[PDB]
């Protein structure tokens, strides 16, 4: 044993990473999904404030990542993604985090060109009647405090389960001593009812609520509300037949209700295009379901099924009378619906266990996607505009698939693997509705922006020895009709556009067990992108970074140190980027050092602590948003990362 603090997660199967998100993590995560991804090589995060980052996998942002929770899809509503999908996930309340890199699965939905991320809670198992609880408290610099509870009781026939958290922090300071407008509050509460009549059968109803707020250094407005509401139903029957091994069915309902203003966590900037109190409410309603069957016989295992998904987006805004001074809050007006999306798909995955050391896996899916523009007018400022595609529909049929070959050697515990994958993605809400202009000669983005089609070779290896566990994965790929934002400056209007891209990169890591008490590990992540249409680099691409860890674990306690070293990024595309951010300047390299320890006091209680960024280094990341002028940020000066921070955490388990 010996407890420890997670500083990196290795890749354990080909293309696949699996971690328990309840373990303490050494750059301490701000209780959102993006922060639990940056201990996994290949992930980078766009900082908005102190929480709610936007994840970026192998340089690929946004909906190119398929982020699921218990199989279902949570989508946000902000026109510029202040509430990215991960800003509604609290990883600590889940039991398992899985990443599958590359377009190398078809089981979990459409258009996951960059990868799939699966936060899961696993069903309770009870034999005798009994109960279990595991909780945690964290406390740290800048008023950071986190409560987490996960209790359950039941017997052989069924169970009731509860998971909650509350978490907050004030503004953090950067290395220079400057207070950064960060600071955020988040709470979640979720219940699950489970019924297990016999041991083949399981039915489970889940429901949950969550809310939060966040100040955003890198935005003209702040998130004063992040309301979530969630229901799901799941059926899993095992051993139906001699070949039929599993049948799973699930329905999910996720509702997001975001508010966005410039007066509840800030005062309106008198010197900006926005001196008046302004609020804007937006919501997102996702309904979806999946039905899959797993056949198993001889040397094969086939998984077939279908899925479907609908989601709806509405908005409404406030009003300020300048003639007098009256403010009419946004909830006094009806919701204007503006978009509805539809997807249905059928998919299958075949696996061939070609004896001992040889595995071939192939999969396919066909998707019918479609969208309707419900905007009756457009916004053009307080005065409105005709929307030329009002009530227009458009649709498409998009096939996807992959083959992958896995080979074990006889000599060493080494697996090699190589895989080819193709993935087509329908444009999402932000790609179709958020740009102010479409491609050249279009009426708007909705009318013209084409799907995105990714073809990519993935390859790598695993070495799972005794003293040394190493891994590596590379990727080479082309992207046709990459959806690309370009920015002009009155001031900041975007144009969505399709271009052709080449992409390549990879991750590699190793963790060597020096003695019984000494462990070191290392990792490296590189992404690269070219815009072939305009012959230049792709924008918003994270630079090369390495992580160096060293751990001493005696008995019952451990101490760790971690170095993070990031190269500069000189490959940039000025005024290009996505719906959230844009490149402007080349970034500086930097180094950050941190310390941690853990101590198991009993089989039920364990302690851990750390200091992040010991030397109070004043630094920023290449992908961080530009800090807002109203907070005293000069042009294109991005949001600084936090300076030295201290945290301690206690973990209960009964
Ligand atoms: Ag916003
Ligand atoms: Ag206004
Ligand atoms: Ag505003």
């Amino acid at each position: 044993l010996a407890p420890s603090v997670v500083t990196g997660v290795a890749q354990s199967s080909p293309l696949t990473i699996v971690t328990n998100p309840k373990e303490p993590r050494q750059p301490v995560p701000a209780s959102d999904g993006a922060d639990y991804l940056k201990t996994i090589p290949g992930f980078a995060v766009i900082r908005n404030g102190g929480s709610n980052g936007d994840p970026v996998l192998r340089g690929m942002f946004g909906s190119r990542l398929n982020i699921l929770t218990n199989g279902g899809m949570m989508l946000g509503a902000a026109p510029n993604r202040m509430d990215a999908p991960t800003s509604y996930i609290s990883p600590e309340t889940y039991d398992k985090l899985t990443v599958i890199k590359g377009p190398q699965t078809v089981l979990w939905g459409p258009g996951a060109s960059a990868g799939t991320i699966l936060f899961e809670r696993e069903p309770e198992r009870f034999g005798e009647l009994g109960s279990r609880v595991n909780a945690s408290l964290l406390a740290g610099s800048n008023g950071r405090f986190d409560k987490v509870l996960d209790a359950a009781a039941g017997n052989r026939l069924g169970y009731l389960r509860f998971t909650g958290n509350h978490a907050q922090s004030d503004d953090y300071e950067d290395g220079a001593g400057n207070t950064v407008p960060s600071r955020w509050k988040k709470w979640n509460g979720d219940v699950a009812v489970g019924w297990t009549p016999d041991e083949d059968t399981l039915i489970e109803l889940t429901a949950g609520k969550g809310d939060g707020e966040a100040r955003y250094a890198g935005r003209g407005m702040d998130g004063s509300q992040f309301k979530r509401e969630s229901l799901g139903l799941r059926f899993v029957k095992s051993n139906v037949s001699d070949v039929l091994e599993k049948v799973e069915a699930q329905v999910y309902y996720n509702y997001a209700d975001h508010i966005m203003d410039n007066f509840r966590l800030r005062t309106p900037d008198p010197s900006s295009m926005m001196p008046m109190p302004m609020a804007s409410q937006v919501d997102r309603r996702t309904l979806g379901g999946r039905l899959a069957a797993t056949w198993r016989w001889d040397d094969f295992k086939l998984v077939t099924g279908v899925d479907a998904m609908r989601n709806e987006h509405r908005a409404r805004g406030s009003k300020y009378d300048m003639m007098t001074d009256y403010y009419t809050d946004a909830d006094q007006f009806p919701w204007s619906k503006d978009a509805v999306f539809h997807n249905y798909g059928a998919f299958g995955e075949l696996t061939w266990f070609a004896a001992e050391r040889d595995r071939l896996i192939g999969g396919l899916r066909l998707d019918r996607a479609s969208v309707k523009d419900y905007r009756q007018t457009l916004k053009s400022g307080g005065h409105a505009m005709a929307n030329p595609t009002a009530n227009d529909t458009r649709a498409d049929t998009l096939p996807s698939g992959f083959v992958r070959y896995e080979h074990d050697l006889a000599d060493s515990p080494t697996t090699l693997y190589a895989g080819l994958g193709h993935a087509e993605r329908f444009p999402d809400y932000w790609e179709l509705f958020s740009p102010k202009r479409g491609p050249n000669g279009s009426v708007n983005a909705f009318d013209k922006i084409k799907p995105e089609k990714t073809t990519q070779l993935d390859f790598g290896l695993q070495y799972n020895g005794d003293k040394l566990q190493a891994w590596a994965s590379g990727y080479v790929g082309v992207v046709q009709d990459f959806i690309l934002f370009s920015y002009r400056e009155m001031g900041s209007s975007t144009q969505a556009t399709n271009v052709d891209a080449r992409i390549m990169g990879g991750e590699l890591g190793a963790s060597y067990q020096l003695t019984g008490n000494w462990k070191t590990d290392a990792s490296l992540a590189y992404a690269w992108g070219k815009n072939s249409s305009d012959d230049r680099a792709l924008p918003q691409i994270p630079p090369l970074e390495a992580r160096f860890g060293l751990t001493y674990e005696e008995g019952d306690w451990s101490a760790g140190s971690l170095w993070r070293v990031v190269a500069p990024q000189n490959r940039i595309a000025r005024d290009q980027g996505n719906v959230v951010g844009k490149d402007f300047d080349k970034s500086a390299g930097f180094g950050v050092f941190s310390l941690n320890g853990a101590y198991r006091v009993t089989r039920n209680v364990k302690l851990s602590a750390g200091v992040d960024n010991l030397f109070d280094k004043d630094y920023t990341e290449h992908l961080n948003k530009a800090g807002d002028a109203g907070f005293g940020f000069s042009a294109n000066e991005t949001v600084p990362e936090p300076g030295r921070t201290f945290w301690t955490k206690v973990d209960f388990s009964f």
